């Protein structure tokens, strides 16, 4: 009934086998392995005084949102009207006291060295120092990374179709909006299975892998409701959030704002079908693949998917996107 050691969720053996695999503003994220089966812990500082990494540390009640959203998410994996794979498995969150353990400091200095890091090294913690551990399944690699590593654009259909059968479940169970689904955020792991299983208000059907599982990550700008209970993060007096160029991912933010007039609590299923045009653009313009479209039934694959990347922002959501477009017939 109060904060665990880090040795809690990390006892010695599964802190031994911790490797850094990403990080952002929020904190840091390791692979590890219990059981013979990876994992991948998500650690974020709350509640302090200091700086971590140019910002202040989130409190205990601006964290809870994505505690609750990550729950709800996987628990759609075992749900009957509304069920999908889609999102991440979350095995287990504790509130944790310490300074930042040895062990981990190691795996950082290493992902330094190797890959560089744009945080502060965690070194500087005192004992009472608290911090929220998420323990997820292990996803595989984000759509970012690979960038070139992708067998043709028959995969970037499979992707699409996942990802917006995804967002249609959760929309219709939960009146969920993912809100910042930049391709760092989409995870793919091999998978055995021929073909892939959702239900969608009870009505259940299949999508080919392609031989990749998605997952969907990352939910702190996310929004859902149960019962009337919104939970959500408002950004509404957030300058930086809106002012990004570059990339298409910016626009997005200034794309939801507009369509929900910067009130953030609302439901607008739209943020889903700007995120998925974001996905497509990225399918069409940044992504490479290993073999091009060089026969019929593939440059009718492609076609498909330039059609989709047209018309799709004239969708209302997910759900309409996965129920009515020509794509995914
Ligand atoms: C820095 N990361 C972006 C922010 N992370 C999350 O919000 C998050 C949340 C739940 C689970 C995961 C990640 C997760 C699970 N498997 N996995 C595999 C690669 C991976 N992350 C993960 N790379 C780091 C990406
Ligand atoms: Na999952």
């Amino acid at each position: 009934k109060g904060p665990v050691p880090f040795s809690h969720c990390l006892p010695t053996e599964k802190l031994q086998r911790c490797e850094k695999i990403g990080e952002g503003v929020f904190g840091e994220v390791f692979q590890t392995i219990a059981d013979h089966t990876p994992v991948a812990i998500k650690i974020i500082a709350i509640e302090g005084p200091d700086l971590v990494n140019g910002s202040h540390q989130k409190t205990f009640e601006e964290i809870l949102p994505e505690i609750i959203i990550s729950k709800e998410l996987s628990l759609l994996s075992g749900e009957v009207c509304n069920r999908t794979e889609g999102f991440i498995g979350l095995n287990s969150v504790h509130c944790v006291q310490g300074s930042y353990p040895p062990l981990l400091l190691k795996a950082w200095d290493h992902y330094n060295s190797t890959k560089g890091s744009a945080n502060d090294r965690p070194d500087f913690f005192k004992d009472d120092q608290l911090f929220i551990v998420l323990e997820f399944e292990f996803g595989g690699i984000d759509l970012e990374q690979m960038r070139t590593k992708l067998s043709s654009l028959a995969t970037a259909k499979s992707i699409l179709h996942q990802l917006t059968a995804s967002l249609a479940v959760a929309e219709a169970s939960l009146r969920f909006e993912h809100r910042d689904l930049h391709w760092g955020n989409v995870l793919l792991k091999k998978t055995s299975l021929k073909k892939l299983h959702y239900t969608l208000n009870g009505k259940s059907s299949t999508i080919p892998s392609c031989g990749l599982q998605v997952s969907i990550i990352d939910y702190t700008l996310s929004r859902l409701e149960r019962d009337g209970i919104v939970v959500f993060c408002d950004v509404s007096m957030d300058e930086d959030l809106f002012t990004g160029d570059g990339d298409y991912q910016f626009d997005i933010y200034r794309l939801m704002k507009k369509e929900n007039n910067n009130r953030w609590g609302e439901y607008h299923p739209y943020s889903n079908v700007l995120w998925l045009h974001y996905l497509t653009d990225k399918m069409l313009k940044q992504m490479t693949f290993k073999t091009k479209c060089n026969t019929p039934a593939m440059k009718q694959i492609k076609r498909k998917i330039q059609e989709f990347h047209r018309t799709m922002l004239n969708f209302s959501s997910a759900t309409d996107l996965l129920c009515q477009h020509s794509l995914f017939k």
